[PDB]
C-alpha cells in the first residue's frame, strides 16, 4: 500500500510538513481547521502538496532546501497574518477551469526553461516578458470572472508593479540557487503562489 493511493492521507501528511516550516505548527493547524473559507483552505492544501514534492526533490541539495524552507516560512506567515476569515488573500488566484489550470502549468514550464538557459540581465528580460505576458493576464482573468468586470488601467498598473517586484525577487532567488534534478521545477510553483498571496484582500 502506498500513500499516494490515499488522497486524504497524503493531504494530511502534506499539511503537517508545510506547517512544520512555520513558526508555530499548532497555531497554523488551528487556523486551517477552524476556517470556513473553502477556496482558501484549498489553496493551502494545494501549496502543501507542492511543498511535499519539493521536499522530496530538494533532499540532496542544501541551498535549494534552504530556499524551500524560506518560501514555506513566508507562505505560512502570510496564513497566520491573514487568518483565513470569509475574506482572505488565499483562494482567489486558483484556476477555476481546466483551461486556466493549463495556462498556469505552461507559464511554470516556460519559467523553468528560461531559468535553466539564462542568467543575469538576460534572465531578467525574459522573465519580465513572462510576468507581463503570462502571469498578468492569468491574474486579470481571475479578477474578471468575479463580477464580469474588466480591469481598470490603474488597478492593472498597480497590480503589475506589485507582481513584477515580487516575481523579480523570486526569479533572482531561483537564479542564485541554480548557479549552486527537479529542484527548480518543484520550487517554481511554490514561489509563484507565494507571490499571488501578496495581492491584498
Amino acid at each position: 500500500p502506498q500513500l499516494e493511493d490515499f488522497p486524504a492521507l497524503i493531504k494530511q501528511a502534506s499539511l503537517d510538513a508545510l506547517f512544520k516550516c512555520g513558526k508555530d505548527a499548532e497555531a497554523l493547524k488551528e487556523v486551517f481547521t477552524n476556517s470556513n473559507n473553502v477556496a482558501g483552505k484549498k489553496a493551502i492544501m494545494e501549496f502543501a502538496g507542492l511543498f511535499r514534492s519539493a521536499l522530496n526533490a530538494t533532499s540532496d541539495s542544501p541551498e535549494a532546501k534552504t530556499l524551500l524552507m524560506k518560501v514555506g516560512a513566508e507562505y505560512t506567515a502570510q496564513i497566520i497574518k491573514d487568518g483565513l476569515k470569509e475574506k482572505s488573500a488565499f483562494g482567489p488566484w486558483l484556476p477555476e477551469t481546466k483551461k486556466a489550470e493549463a495556462k498556469l502549468e505552461n507559464l511554470e514550464k516556460q519559467l523553468l526553461d528560461i531559468i535553466k538557459n539564462n542568467t543575469g540581465g538576460e534572465l531578467s528580460k525574459l522573465s519580465t516578458n513572462l510576468v507581463m505576458q503570462e502571469v498578468m493576464p492569468y491574474i486579470a482573468s481571475c479578477i474578471e470572472h468575479n463580477f464580469g468586470c474588466t480591469l481598470d488601467p490603474l488597478t492593472r498598473s498597480n497590480l503589475t508593479h506589485l507582481v513584477d517586484k515580487a516575481a523579480a525577487k523570486a526569479v533572482e532567488a531561483l537564479d542564485m540557487c541554480h548557479q549552486k534534478h527537479l529542484e527548480m521545477q518543484t520550487l517554481i510553483p511554490l514561489l509563484l503562489r507565494n507571490v499571488f498571496a501578496q495581492i491584498p484582500a
